[PDB]
């Protein structure tokens, strides 16, 4: 359990890395950022759920190359994720920003259990 607490913790810290750099950017760079969509999942508060973000890093990781980082976060978090069902994604797609936001609510919530 401390194993994974601290998986956890470096999984939200790599997510929440990302978002520091984006909400860092200028206004305009950020904008164009914001247009792209991301699958969000239906359901999220279980580590096996962590299957819909193992999915959506390719992508993440594909608006993140159009703008950290070099590439090794991205990776930091798939280890993690690969570490640590099918996956069904919601109706209305979100912002890299909201992306970002209810994952690392997902690691918090996580980590209030254990
Ligand atoms: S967080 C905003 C920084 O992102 N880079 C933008 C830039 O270099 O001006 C930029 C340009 N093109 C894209 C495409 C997708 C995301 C950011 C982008």
């Amino acid at each position: 359990t401390k194993k994974t607490q601290l998986q956890l913790e470096h999984l939200l810290l790599d997510l929440q890395m990302i978002l520091n750099g984006i909400n860092n950017c200028k206004n305009p760079k950020l904008t164009r950022m914001l247009t792209f969509k991301f699958y969000m999942p239906k359901k999220a508060t279980e580590l096996k759920h962590l299957q819909c973000l193992e999915e959506e890093l390719k992508p993440l990781e594909e608006v993140l190359n159009l703008a950290l980082r070099p590439r090794d976060l991205i990776s930091n978090i798939n280890v993690i994720v690969l570490e640590l069902f099918m996956c069904e994604y919601a109706d209305e797609t979100a912002t890299i920003v909201e992306f970002l936001n209810r994952w690392i609510t997902f690691c918090q919530s996580i980590i209030s259990t254990l």
